[PDB]
């Protein structure tokens, strides 16, 4: 008895140093949990505006997933905004569907 | 001469101690492969129904991923629910394509 | 001030030990940059057609993540079919999007 509700993924990439910043930036916008990959590397730029900082090759990186209501999409990347401003890193919102019981 | 077919990613978060469990349930319901991310961590929930059990930091997180005709959607999700009722852990389910040549 | 843009989010899946190649491919290409989650492991066909080259227990696999303009998506996967006609592996195709200050 399974019904699929839409939400929004979010999969944030940025370096692992600045895990705390961006993980408390979720809790205080109200986001109720979010997974963690860690070991990531990369390089250049990640599809964000021409002058972005870019990722090099002795970045840590890591990614914050977040699965999120829609309404929380805009207020979390104007959140993020300042930061990316000062860091290499990039937020895709997905389209995704999660399963719940009836 | 690539033309495009549409699948349906399944990303399957739960603990690693259910890796086996888990990927027997893909076996027995015909998924044709999967890949295993490991090193993930998570806290709370990850978009689940109220009271759905959260993920906390002492967890070690696996992100199986499944690409899965549509068809095979439904019954996965009815497949892992007993599980969900007693464990931690989400299924993302995305929309996406893979190229075949023609 | 934030607007999103559209792209497509590519998720390569292949052994470690052609990074370099499938990474001049991207280069070559145009890519503007790519992130890597490493320490994947698999098995079996993972969304391709019949006969391709499944994975097996003994693979590293790494992940190659690439957000690219839609226009970019075609030549890409024209790009690397020789190479899947001789090595196990996989292209994943996302709609996804990144938002940008006005």
């Amino acid at each position: 008895a399974i019904k699929l509700y839409p939400l929004k993924k979010l999969e944030i990439i940025l370096e692992g140093a600045h895990k705390e910043f961006a993980t408390d930036l979720l809790d205080r916008a109200g986001v109720k949990g979010y997974t963690i990959v860690g070991n990531l590397s990369g390089k250049g730029s990640h599809g964000m505006y021409e002058g972005h900082l870019m990722f090099n090759e002795d970045d840590a990186l890591i990614m914050i997933i977040a699965a999120v209501p829609e309404e929380l999409v805009g207020p979390l990347l104007e959140g993020f905004q300042p930061f990316f401003e000062a860091h290499s890193g990039v937020v895709f919102v997905h389209d995704i569907q999660v399963g719940r019981p009836i």
